[PDB]
């Protein structure tokens, strides 16, 4: 359901999701750029039907950035991934909890497939820092 887009960037930092793999803490940096294509423009109703017909039927263009190592708040090594979506789509995400969660699920599953990982469903949004890593 993630449609991967190779994008240089940087794009603009957005927010940062803390989860964990079978091997350590993982951070997903949700970023955005105009350069990334938006997904289909669809209404809430249309979207909910698609997810009924096909669980992964709403495809979202996003970059799936290469792993970058970082240190957590207790000085241990961990991985971060930068995932960028379209900037207008980003603004829609900010105004809808279910849409934003859907994107994060699709990103997490995208990274799982690409980097052969398993990620915890129990993630949390980091409240002070929009981005884990440098920029």
């Amino acid at each position: 359901a993630a449609l991967e887009v190779l994008f240089q960037g940087p794009g603009q930092p957005g927010f940062c999701i803390k989860t964990n793999s079978s091997e350590g803490k993982v951070f997903i940096n949700i970023c955005h750029s105009p350069s990334i294509p938006p997904p289909a423009d669809v209404t809430e109703e249309e979207l909910l039907q698609m997810l009924e017909e096909d669980q992964a039927g709403f495809r979202i263009p996003m970059s799936l950035g290469e792993p970058h190592a970082e240190l957590d708040a207790k000085g241990q090594g961990c991985t971060a991934y930068d995932v960028a979506v379209n900037s207008d789509f980003y603004r829609r995400m900010q105004n809808s909890d279910f849409l934003r969660y859907l994107v994060i699920s699709i990103a997490a599953s995208g990274l799982e497939s690409k980097y052969r990982l398993s990620l915890s469903p129990i993630w949390w949004m980091m409240k002070n820092r929009p981005f884990m890593g440098s920029i």
